[PDB]
């Protein structure tokens, strides 16, 4: 279960897809996610990173 609803400057379920999907064979590796799979135009790689802070900081509390 992952479910979401923003209509606004956030991730699409596509590119957390290739966040995790990454993520699940590169480790932590983010520049490196960044550049092996299609993501938004001038992203950086925190995005990635701080994208990721916020999915492991779950549903509630901030």
């Amino acid at each position: 279960g992952s479910s979401g609803s923003s209509g606004r400057k956030d991730f699409t379920k596509e590119e957390v897809n290739y966040l995790f999907h990454g993520v699940k064979t590169m480790g932590n590796h983010w520049n490196s996610i960044l550049w092996s799979f299609p993501f938004q135009k001038g992203r950086r790689a925190v995005d990635l990173a701080h994208k990721y802070h916020r999915l492991i900081s779950g549903p509630s509390s901030g």
